[PDB]
């Protein structure tokens, strides 16, 4: 049986399975920074960090759904194994927020050929992606600012975990 | 500051981050088999495959939370690119099938070596994972026999596939 | 068409068969006692007598499902006819009680074999039958207990069985 | 101490052991016909036929009942093992139709009895047993029809069981 | 009147007794802990310590009628004088968390027999306690590990102590 | 850091400190005296006798709230081994009546002292343990007088039992 052809372009697949698999990526950068926040008796970041771990995960499904919808295969690459190695938490959040920065050029870079494509139907399934890309960067942008403000010296690192373990409950 | 140990035995700890990785891994290739059948008119299976992938991944989550509240670091590894290339429908769900029958047996394995070690705290906690492993293997035993009883002679497919369909919709 | 195998060992599928086998033998020979019971004026013990071996029925139903979802065929071999020849309501609850000892043996035992065989679909699928079997013994030898404690002398026969009366009614 | 003699005259007596005997025999054939179904892809008819059962098996103890009621030794024999070999879906209902033509007239002879023994407590009891005895009559009646209707070429077997199931989930 | 026999083994039966004094000795050491803090300034683990050892014997009373309903004798050894004295908030939690990982080994040990034993009864019967005693031990590496996070200069101590109210004041 | 003297006498505190093993020590008796029953066929006295052990564990908590609230150190002592060897059901409540009797008298010890010394609070915070060892000696006394009134001969002892059982649930 004949099956109809992939309604979006060339390039904006490629850019979008791309995109699938950052955010797959992503999900396992901030598994291994939860860990580590785990492990080292900051469990209000760790917490933070899985949970925002499992969300980055519910972009890839939710771009994965409109590949489906618009019969574009899912062209799954490797996974890379995370970095598992860091210094403490303001270096985590220092990479996360760096990261965070990284996603939201990739995203505007996906809307701009979009636009420039005139694929008009992937620019408004994008919105939701970009508004909620640009609150979790802000986010990321507060806690690091608030744990730079705290500091690590006198109960600085009780303080920071505990400031980020109340976003992460507020937040679920 | 200091952090105490993990709670965990060595092997038990190497066991349970592999098979948060086979669960990584399972969710990938279901991603991918999900993404044959939706781009070819198949999105009963493609809605079915989809919504167990993200449920292997679900999986994956409660093994890391159980990590993580026993102080012992994920080592999240390289996830493999999935297999992208399938024959069809049956040839999907036989492979999916035998997929399904090594997890299985990999949980086996690990509550066999939790009752060897007198883990039984381990040993508790998969109990769910027993349970929720051995309904999935037996839902894809079902499809699987169902497919062979319809066949893909005449509507064939698309019987099988509005089956299936019947199915994801059901679990929802 | 071709269905799929067994899911099961040849020795638990041996196992689990004999066990189905003699809930259904159980289930017959408690409703012989039930109706020594009833005929020899103790309805109260009849009824009890009764509704278990409805429940141990219920019982063999339950495994039978078990078989099924497992592809494995439910292999059900003639039931002896019970024995009817009882000498009175304390012979009767002493049989009963060592048949329900022999019962929990043989459900010890598919668990053992179960562990040793690493099949943890049937070990944890078993957990609910353990805990209501265990309950049953336990009630068996209370009521043997009580039986034995009020005695067949001045109004004995008739104190017992409004006691197992009261325990029937409050079961069901 | 004196019990009351059974209440009932030693014809309607043994008709009504044979009977609840019959449907123990009835109830063990349509779980081996359940089994057969279960183990062949025919989950539809599986399910049906073990629902069947288990309403055969409601039916031998509402006839235990009775005969304690009336003071009335039950009488079980050996349940014989029943057919567990079979041709097909369509072999199943020819047989099982035959056997509840087998069971209504079995009933028949018992009420005639009751009748010429001018017992009308056992005719006025049996009424229900009747009356549902003939619902399953006329429903096995219907399914041998609509499996012959449909018949076994192309998706033949998957339709038919499909519609049993239908008719067991409707029945529940 | 004669009484059943005890419906455990030996084995079973000394272990299980054993138990039940280990979780008495336990739930007065948390007492006199608890006593400490209260007579230290620290009403935060003061209150954590007091609910705890209470809910030791809770533990030891679900034991008590496990035993009791099994027909097997409770032995109630002499319950030890526990320790009074003690350095301070870190040295409590340190001999608490050790404590703890002590009565985890005794449970899977009991467990580790029951499996050994056949006795799939008390295995059952058990996981309550396995899930239970889990909970507590990672609670006890949780407060230790953010104890160890705080310290005890500066405010330490008072913020380590509001830290444990809150979680005794969740815990209700 | 400097925390405040304890708010009571020495006196006062050797009595109440005094009263917590008292009532430690009690509890442990009734549940030794409980499983007496429970092994003998007494579930009713078995009942009865468990819960109130655990009711004067309650006393002892209650007790040391109040010691901890006034600053002063709960010194617990060696708990010695209850008496596990009983004549009978007569026998037992004899014994816990007599043992009630010292309870109350240890009690007006403690309320005594109180109005000697002063101390008002201690009195004020006593009189629910007044009244309710009021109650329980009380109920010791009514289930003796019960237990004679019906006596050990002719289902006497079964008898007593369900009469203590209807307390035993009446009070839960
Ligand atoms: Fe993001
Ligand atoms: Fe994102
Ligand atoms: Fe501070
Ligand atoms: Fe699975
Ligand atoms: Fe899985
Ligand atoms: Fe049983
Ligand atoms: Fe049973
Ligand atoms: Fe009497
Ligand atoms: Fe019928
Ligand atoms: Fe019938
Ligand atoms: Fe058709
Ligand atoms: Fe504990
Ligand atoms: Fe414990
Ligand atoms: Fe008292
Ligand atoms: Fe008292």
């Amino acid at each position: 049986h004949h099956s109809q052809d992939p309604m979006l372009s060339k390039d904006i697949i490629k850019l979008l399975n791309e995109q699938v698999n950052k955010e797959m990526n992503s999900s396992n950068l901030y598994m291994s920074m939860s860990s580590w926040c785990y492990t080292h008796s900051l469990d209000g970041a760790g917490l933070f960090l899985f949970d925002h771990a499992a969300e980055e995960y519910e972009h890839a499904k939710k771009l994965i759904i409109f590949l489906n919808e618009n019969n574009v295969p899912v062209q799954l690459t490797s996974i890379s194994a995370p970095e598992h190695k860091f210094e403490g938490l303001t270096q985590i959040f220092q990479k996360a927020y760096e990261h965070e920065q990284h996603i939201s050029e990739s995203i505007n870079n996906i809307v701009d050929h979009a636009i420039k494509s005139k694929d008009h139907a992937t620019f408004n399934f994008l919105q939701w992606y970009v508004a909620e890309q640009h609150e979790e960067e802000v986010l990321f942008k507060d806690i690091l600012d608030k744990i730079e403000l705290i500091g690590n010296e006198n109960h600085g690192l009780y303080l920071a975990d505990q400031y980020v373990k109340g976003i992460a409950k507020s937040r679920k």
